[PDB]
């Protein structure tokens, strides 16, 4: 015999996140974290999603300040955020070091206060 497939092959999106995020806008942040220094930088648990719930003074979220209350985490360095818990995240960046893509869509909500 002899004959391929054609079509949709095996999983064509392994290529690093990409901006265009389906019918949205993601924002990219590259923050570099040395292999012991610690985000700085507290989430929790939305619905479904790893939002920001605080930042930390010294953090390498602050100092870069690319995080801030409010951003949604989905993919970082192309690991999947959104449904991950907030012990996990902090696992894996913990574990993570470098100069990471943080990618998150920042929370403009418009309210003057």
């Amino acid at each position: 015999g002899s004959s391929g497939s054609s079509g949709p092959i095996t999983d064509e999106r392994v290529y690093e996140s990409i901006g265009h995020y389906g019918g949205e806008t993601v924002k990219i942040v590259r923050i570099e974290k040395a292999r012991d220094i610690p985000l700085g930088a507290t989430v929790r648990n939305e619905m479904d999603s790893v939002i920001i719930s605080r930042i930390v003074k010294g953090g390498a979220a602050e100092k870069s300040g690319l995080l801030h209350e409010g951003d949604e985490v989905l993919e970082i360095n192309g690991i999947e955020i959104r449904g991950k818990d907030v012990n996990e995240v902090f696992d894996l960046l913990s574990d993570m070091h470098g100069t990471l893509t943080f990618v998150l869509i920042p929370s403009s909500g418009p309210s003057s206060g």
